[PDB]
């Protein structure tokens, strides 16, 4: 339904507070949260995370919402990376009040154990913590003007966690120690054949093929789009992983019979009879 | 409540069919697969195996059923692994048609993937493959007269797989590499003392107290169990493990009105409508 | 050698008592499974996954057979999973005795476990639980008619087993989290460009060319084959791929002399002696 | 140094605006999270969680904090799990608000994520979500009248996250099998002779033993304690546990003379000069 | 910078003592370790891999080299594998005095553990173990005339280690069982498209490319290149993995101030103060 | 028969050309590898290491022997860990060059990766780096005397690696915490109450039991016993493991008839006929 998949889509402001990005929702049940730091290729300073982590709070709990969508503001950049104007000498980046952070290791958790879908929209660079944050989303929609790589090892950093280990789960082991000991760019097409972007679009049409992807997703099943994405980190996370997915089997025991005896019957305080419950194969 | 735990048992017989085990299940639903050659110390010869798996199959399907004990016939040995009379040179046991199995290593399998508890009754000697075996089953119930141990190093065999990695997540790495390297044996306070079995009661209440065990499970939620038992599995199985796990939680999912829904839509030629099911958090 | 590689192919019907599938071997050691449900495109029900796994078991132990196809009947079809229309509200799909089952997850073990090549010789609609039976095969033949996905989020399921982990070892991350998310169709092409499939064939030569890659494989070393498979498993499923690798090792050890001598040790009631095997470094 | 490790401790309250939960800080760098339900066995509502993150949060910031207590009010419990009261039939516990949390999951992971040291100070019932809660700590200190166990397959609910998982890599794979799947009680020595708390104490004697544990680590390297924290997490957490574990050396890193070159560097718009700094073996 | 990076390289010979292969390094801080048998492919015999482990040694420990080049003599072999023609009855490689070797398993391991990236230059046949060699590798930079395979299953071998596992990280599980069952050739454009190697180029510009690659990354942070070629392996080799990546977190731990107040404590026999090192969040 | 098991032990002396380590040979096929600088509680320097590894690598070519001790001299020390009084600020220990090490990172691999069983014999301290090498061991016996414990938030280092992650997998992850966290040290009693040893025994009785367990291991099949530690490292040690384990297997199928057969139609040149090699089940 391309009528459907392609309508108009109407943003709701909601960036009230936040002075580093803006954040946004859509009546069919979008959330866009965008890097709005173009001055400087939408780098992060310790603020801009700490705000993006209250957008993505605040679209998890959001029962309206469906979908986060991660970008940055214009055409140029998605996101470069930590701030290195900030970046201090004493173990991260400074806030306003001499705190070093290093606090987008929270927000990776954050996406990755968001029951919703997280979409990156790539607009020009997505640059070395900004290309991590593009791999963390489940799917990423680039413009054709799209540039991705790291830069680590040119200005002394590394992502050893999730930019890494994840990274080869997305490209594959040859590929991933070529990103990461050369530091090349590689445009959007050079991202795609190598699996690492979903699809590439026509600058122009970024949000309209981005909102047609996410709307697609709006169509299924809440339950087994967190199920299968927890099962999908399951593979990456051991325990962590384990927790995620076994969290959800929980959920649903809850709301079975059989587990609902168990609640009743400790509520009425009674023994619990689950013989009316038939043992499957 | 100890009157219920330590009722008599009232075993029917279900060993039609069988040569080398017995097979019996009890009305409160415990399922018993006891190994009968006595004559070799209960070894397992590719026949033996066969047996219990069909055994473990019918219980497994048998809805009345909802905690299943393997043990040994008579007081000497629980099992004392493969048939040594039997192992030929071609890599493995040899039937009476002389083709060469392996087959403990698909009764391995189906105990692990086994969605009921599967209780060893222990007395006397657990060795070699017998030892894997009881390492195996989920519970271990040892009477105070059995003896357990390894001896693949000194009759030319090893268990690389569940019987030494498993064993590792029993009894620690420092006395699975004993257990392993030295092929001693241990008593049952020894095996009580490295976690090795749940615990150790006299010879002539073998029976008595495991039945207690598997009646007090069965007092439970077999759903419970059964997603738990995957879990405890996806520890160690990988994806195995995970599709022990997701299978249950697939399970669970089918029994919700939002995964309902799907398959109504499907079958009623129609457009599935997820809207209705509120996302928690 | 072509002429060997695209000879004709001489099947022999073995599937009397199947009522869902054909069974047939050929002369030169080709096992082939033909789920054969046309009319609804090839959908399994309870009944045709025993009778699946009953020809499995049958392929398994004829030591004239050294590869397996799988496939559809027809030319629309490979499989379009679980038959919706017997799938139950208490977990799983309604037998005729009323008996709800998730037996594909039995099939997809043994898939695994079997240690001898399986090939997805796939014409039309691989979809859904038929997408992951393709996914678990060895291999996978195409024909350029062929069509891939998974409908989970959309018919209300979902497979986070080895349908999301081990997808994820095939496509990569990003891939696999469109795949299941969005629940799209792809081609031949597409599933050949993200590496889903290892070739694609014109519809005409799809058993021609699937004979000729078994016909290959049927060359080499079964015992290689095996270890093999059973250590690109263990990559993935963590102690149960060590029980199968490990287990192969066993099956070698046991062809040895140094194996030998501690059966024959054993056998003749004396202590073995290992010193005349040489200590490899 | 007992006279210090004994000195009496000095707490001072901060828990402005906690409804459910009491939370303090010593003179001496430890915080302590008490939850104060005691009418309920401290059993945990979605409010009750939400503060204990709250409260962890604020630890985590608190850079005179070096080590957190958790611990319940009163003699009687240290927690009782899920309040099965406010446990709704929509897969979770309900707030006044109607919605449906499992939150809990969010407080595990921000422990096991914590940098630095959580104990658990158990005074009698550890139980259900609250017996996960205490194995989650790093470290737990007992008192004599401590009572530990799980109840799920009792009381309809399991959890197959780390309540299982990590379960096992704290008293092994048998002893897990048992607790969860007989849901029986266990007193402070049994948890002690499992491995499944570090110490018991008599209960006159708890804080003061708990607090000396405390003083003794509050005397170590802060940097060392959460690189080892991380690595343990890692032997579990797969990629999750090398984001943590690699995050550390990405701060470290940034403290090294060469890491600072980097950002020099790029701020001053030059190409960083490495070669300066000598390539250990 | 082209000028730069296509410059001439001046290689200096430090082949003396070696009979197998030549050793030769850059005055810029190549390393190149070239197999030097082309009258057999340059299939390795137990003294060829004796010598390319001293060599990489050697490599290791010149802190004037930053990446290491492993290729083959001539054009028309990188390494054939295993020389066949020594390859004993007795479970390995026999050398002159009769011992049989598997010694490329150490020279894989010390590929895999070198803190320096190793680059694979192929021209013509990187076959069999000489093309697990190439995978191992970080990078491959392969001529126009470069072809790939396995004949592990026609040659009686398998590399069930990394030479499967690992081989699926790089191209995916389904082109790894193609790629080992078979035994197929690939050529270079193939192992370009599946993502074996990392580029292909004209054979004649060969080394001048490949050189370019290498000085690539040595203007690149020495430290950040061996964390995360640490932090890729970790996401492989589970606890050896750790050891790497932990043991470069404590290298760096050693060059700071609150690590070095540890040893100065130790030394001046004094207790240590960690309170001036200001914890982070 | 313990008069076998317990009679003299012949040592001979090899260690000429070392300087900080003794190293002998029993004519039994035992070498026993001493650390000689009790003057610092036998704390390893770079050389004392580089000794270690060269001794380790005679004993694993010795093909006379079959274990291997590792010990300290005198009874007041097994090992202190890293030299203090060397180590530098420039990420590891100073040799007399000046070049910065931490080569025991090598030494704990080399023990790792031994196929033939190495046992820690402990009189006294084992501390810090020294503890991390008696639990590398595949066993450890200790004397009534011996203390164990880290000491690394104390002195400024962690171990991260296997100190850390092998730990747990010895105590469990409760006691692996504490023996971190708080560094305390550990009387024999207790490390053998948590499993961190195998055995105690009188301090004048510890080489005579030593000696006991290594002949007991001696008696057994070497090519079992290196299997066995293979797949018990492959527990822990992800692919690294497997290629211990799949190496073991290669190693065995080259002792067949059916892996031979493709050595000798390669050299023979002619097509393999494996024809003749029955395909076990
Ligand atoms: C069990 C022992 C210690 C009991 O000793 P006891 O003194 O009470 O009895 P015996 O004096 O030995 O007399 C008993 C009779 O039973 C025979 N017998 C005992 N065990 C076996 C056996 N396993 N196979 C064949 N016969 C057995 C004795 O010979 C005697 O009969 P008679 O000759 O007088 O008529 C003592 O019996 C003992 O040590 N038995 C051997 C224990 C053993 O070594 N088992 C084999 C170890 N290996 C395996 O189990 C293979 C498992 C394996 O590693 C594997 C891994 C992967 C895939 C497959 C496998 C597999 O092989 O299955
Ligand atoms: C395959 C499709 C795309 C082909 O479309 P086409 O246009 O060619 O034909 P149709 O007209 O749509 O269909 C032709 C006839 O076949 C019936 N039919 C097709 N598929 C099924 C099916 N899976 N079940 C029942 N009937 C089916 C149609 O109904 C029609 O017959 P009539 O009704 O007119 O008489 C299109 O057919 C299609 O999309 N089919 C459904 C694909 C699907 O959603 N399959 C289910 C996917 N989910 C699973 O398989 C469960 C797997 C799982 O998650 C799991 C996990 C763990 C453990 C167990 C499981 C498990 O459930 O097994
Ligand atoms: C704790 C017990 C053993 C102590 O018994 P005792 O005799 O000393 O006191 P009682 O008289 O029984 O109780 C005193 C008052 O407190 C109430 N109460 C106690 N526990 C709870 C509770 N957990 N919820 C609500 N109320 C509780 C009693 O009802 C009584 O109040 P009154 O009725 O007199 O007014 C005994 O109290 C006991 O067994 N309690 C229940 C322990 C239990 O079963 N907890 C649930 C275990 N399950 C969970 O925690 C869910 C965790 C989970 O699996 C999960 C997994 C993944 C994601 C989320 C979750 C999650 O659900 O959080
Ligand atoms: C490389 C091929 C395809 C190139 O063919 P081409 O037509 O150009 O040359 P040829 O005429 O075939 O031969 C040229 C001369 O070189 C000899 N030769 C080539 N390779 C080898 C070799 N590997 N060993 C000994 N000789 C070799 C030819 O014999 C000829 O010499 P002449 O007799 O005429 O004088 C083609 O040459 C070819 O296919 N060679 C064999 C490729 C192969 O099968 N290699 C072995 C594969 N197995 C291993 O490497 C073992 C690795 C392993 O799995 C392992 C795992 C764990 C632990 C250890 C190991 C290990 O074994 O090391
Ligand atoms: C062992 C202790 C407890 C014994 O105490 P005792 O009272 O009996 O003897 P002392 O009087 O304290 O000492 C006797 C003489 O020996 C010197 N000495 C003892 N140990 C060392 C040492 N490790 N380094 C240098 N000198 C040592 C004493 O100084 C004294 O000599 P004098 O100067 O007075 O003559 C006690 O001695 C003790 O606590 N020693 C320190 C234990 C320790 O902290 N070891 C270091 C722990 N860290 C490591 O091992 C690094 C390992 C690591 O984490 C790592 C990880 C990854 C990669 C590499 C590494 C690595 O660093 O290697
Ligand atoms: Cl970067
Ligand atoms: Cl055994
Ligand atoms: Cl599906
Ligand atoms: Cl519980
Ligand atoms: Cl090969
Ligand atoms: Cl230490």
């Amino acid at each position: 339904d391309e009528a459907m998949l392609y309508a108009p889509v109407e943003w709701h402001d909601c960036s009230e507070g936040f002075e580093d990005i803006r954040y946004e929702k859509s009546t069919d049940g979008i959330a866009k949260i965008t890097i709005n730091r173009p001055q400087v290729r939408n780098a992060f300073r310790p603020l801009t995370v700490k705000e993006m982590i209250q957008a993505l709070a605040d679209a998890r709990y959001d029962d309206n919402i469906g979908v986060i969508i991660l970008t940055g503001a214009g055409d140029k950049a998605f996101c470069s990376g930590g701030d290195q104007k900030v970046r201090g000498d004493y173990g991260g980046y400074k806030d306003d009040s001499g705190v070093h952070h290093l606090n987008v290791l929270d927000f990776q958790r954050q996406i990755r154990t968001c029951p919703k879908p997280v979409v990156a929209m790539v607009a020009g660079y997505s640059i070395g913590g900004g290309h991590v944050l593009h791999m963390m989303c489940d799917l990423t929609i680039a413009a054709d003007n799209a540039i991705f790589g790291q830069t680590g090892p040119k200005v002394g950093s590394f992502d050893g966690g999730w930019g890494a280990s994840y990274m080869a789960r997305i490209v594959g082991q040859k590929k991933a120690r070529e990103i990461w000991f050369l530091c090349r760019q590689y445009d959007a097409k050079q991202a795609l054949d190598m699996g690492l972007v979903n699809t590439v679009v026509p600058l122009a049409d970024l949000e309209k093929e981005t909102v047609r992807w996410c709307r697609e997703m709006l169509q299924n099943s809440p339950m087994a789009l967190r199920c299968l994405k927890a099962a999908l980190n399951a593979d990456c996370d051991g325990q962590a992983g384990l927790q995620e997915l076994a969290g959800n089997a929980t959920m649903l025991f809850y709301m079975t019979e059989e587990g609902q005896e168990g609640r009743n019957a400790f509520n009425q305080k009674r023994q619990p009879d689950f013989s009316k419950f038939k043992r499957n194969p």
